[PDB]
């Protein structure tokens, strides 16, 4: 009875079924994340929702849905954001580090504002202003990983895919913190305006620093060791994953932040300490450590959805929520189209600039992904409180699973089409 | 209290002290498995032994104490005994499978009832014949891992370094099976004749097949699959940990039997399906899997037999227990002895033969390693029942440590010795 070794089970199983999907979904516009997400679903439904009884497959559904709120992303956060955080380049970067600022904060800053706005003065479901402000900080994220699956599948610009590529990695760093506040608003604070930069200050701006203390230590440690790779990889899950801990555990920041920034002084130094026997395998193993962990999360983020949603269809037949993720649809358009004006006079007169196509291009490519998920699913899972209920937390992940399956579907399609059109 | 999160801590603690003990231990004889040892009796000793709040870290330590005996032996022991079966080199093992079937499975069959019947002779424990034959099943157990460190580590030969090699490498493969039986039969079985040939019947002859079954779909999937290096290594996780779910949990059978056959099978068929820069990494990825595992392992089972030695000194103030390992460690020499001098006759008349400086290198080199450990440590976490009580679990796992500590302290470093003295 729910024996603890089923939930290898899962990870022997979804690993199979996302592995199944990249080998039937590659050259189809649809990428292999809405089919496991979908899978999930029906997955879900089937265990929940018609409470058929699977079996051994259904013990390890039941292990991993009581997965603990912040267990999920300590596992998953940041191995699905270090190979992000790692395989990215420095020298495209010092190039465009004006132009992606000035589209990663206050992209999220405006773009948050832009769209909980909308939605808290349009969803009659009885919100407030932190708890539809958690939503436009949370949703506001876009997978790192979908982004740059189109910008090097999809020919485009060596710069143009740089700028959707370096905003994304940093957008999954500053929505997440535009998540956090929003959130210890919502359950345990009020809306204080004055620890509000307590808290800016403390978190982000203290996690970049234990990230890099962390960073510089490694570095000396792995010029310290002499040759032998399984040393290196594994040390780098030995800082990432601890980093991780010593910053949302012992520090109270977001640890996020912390395996974001290890990453970013890896990759840019990864040719003092690293060896070009190492290159070649950590880029290797990493990949596949994210490619995992987006695989997990969109599998359990759709068992997560079937098992809020479809306890006894308490919120399936709803019709106050089928036809307003559309809604959040339009409202997340206008939001990348207010944030992309209102930067546009700072944004073409820095860095490389944006041309007409490149504008509309970067439009219709904010692709939500994992994270937006992640988070949704941190907060489902920590609901049931006063103030942050079943009506809620269950109603971000029902936002959010329709939301980011729409993104990468239908927004990644007319993506690639109108690239086709629109010669460049 | 007690916060999942926590577990992570460990996982950023021993991964991080591993890597101390192995950068501090590089050229000294003593391995680093000894410093994880000592290091996790240290640890278990501070947390159990004198009740010190460590914190965080005690709870981390407390996450991972209530490991379930088959979830320890479905994450470490496939990841502990893959890299070696993988990486086996089958062009000089074809010409010596008799040699490594006439050290191995009568190398095994002998030297347990060599160890069974001294100790239960000897042991005033009030031990039953079942329960002795237990220890004397799982403690011939020599892990590949410390043996190929020698035998790589200075100079050898190719007709010793792959005899040696060949051995451990199936004798933690029916060290198993004449583990489980005589465990199933102190549990709840009798000592029927039928019932033992049922077993064998049963368990790991369905498990080779099982496993050559896996091991063959998924390389007609891999000649399927493209060149995508993280879809192969995840491919490689997920027939591994699901395969040993799908024999030990839905077969009855012994599953980690089922992840080394698959690993020869890996290294017999499958090297052309894997591409040139697969070789590379997956080579690069596994030792550092079983590396993981071995690293835990040798913490775990200092953790766990502090805190089952150290209650209030329950055991290790007792005489009967500090003064009777050497017994069992002159008991393993003795098995060894007879185990190669028995076999002798028809081991040097088949493969390379076997010189007398051959012969006696390949005894007094017994390296007793992690899957004893694991094998002991399982046994205990399955401890408190009336057949075998906590005591009789908690003494399997202390004569298992201090066997394993001896052979790995005084095994090696003599074992260096004696080559230079016998002009290797």
């Amino acid at each position: 009875e729910s024996s603890p070794v089923d939930a290898v089970l899962f990870v022997g199983m979804s690993l199979v079924l996302g592995i199944a999907s990249r080998h039937l979904l590659r050259g189809t516009r649809v990428p292999y994340t809405v089919a496991l997400l979908v899978i999930g679903i029906a997955l879900g439904s089937l265990e929940y929702g018609a409470k058929h009884n699977l079996g051994k497959i259904g013990h390890g559904i039941r292990i991993w849905n009581e997965i603990d709120p912040e267990l999920l992303l300590a596992v998953f956060l940041p191995a699905l954001l270090f190979e992000s955080s790692f395989s990215m380049e420095v020298h495209q970067i010092k190039r465009c580090l004006g132009q992606m600022v000035l589209l990663a904060v206050p992209g999220v800053l405006i773009s948050t504002a832009c769209l909980g706005s909308l939605v808290k003065v349009t969803f009659p479901y009885e919100w407030d202003w932190k708890t539809s402000l958690l939503l436009g900080g949370l949703l506001s994220a876009t997978d790192p990983v979908a982004v740059v699956a189109l910008l090097k599948e999809l020919g485009a610009s060596k710069k143009l895919s740089t700028i959707i590529e370096g905003e994304s990695l940093m957008n999954d760093g500053t929505a997440i913190v535009v998540f956090q506040l929003f959130l210890k608003m919502a359950m345990g604070q009020n809306s204080d305006w004055s620890s509000i930069i307590k808290f800016l200050l403390k978190v982000a701006l203290g996690a970049v620093g234990i990230g890099l203390a962390f960073g510089i230590a490694s570095v000396i440690w792995l010029k310290f060791i002499f040759n032998d790779t399984v040393i290196e990889i594994t040390l780098t899950i030995a800082v990432s994953y601890f980093a991780y801990y010593t910053a949302q555990e012992w520090a109270g920041a977001s640890g996020v932040l912390t395996v974001m920034t290890l990453g970013m002084f890896y990759a840019a130094f990864a040719r003092t300490a690293f060896k070009g026997d190492s290159q070649k395998s950590l880029h290797h193993f990493w990949e596949m450590v994210a490619y995992i962990a987006n695989t997990l999360i969109f599998i359990l983020s759709g068992v997560v959805i079937a098992e809020g949603i479809l306890d006894s269809d308490k919120i399936a037949y709803q019709g106050n929520s089928w036809r307003f993720l559309f809604l959040l649809y339009v409202y997340i358009q206008l939001s990348r189209v207010v944030v992309v004006g209102v930067l546009y006079p700072l944004l073409c007169r820095f860095g490389y600039g944006l041309d007409w196509k490149e504008s509309i291009i970067l439009v219709w490519s904010g692709l939500r992904g994992a994270v937006a998920l992640a988070l949704s699913l941190s907060v489902k899972q920590s609901s049931g409180n006063s103030h942050i209920s079943k009506e809620t937390g269950t109603l971000f992940l029902f936002f959010t699973g329709g939301i980011v399956f729409l993104t990468l579907i239908v927004n990644g399609s007319t993506t690639q089409f109108v690239l086709r059109l629109l010669r460049m």
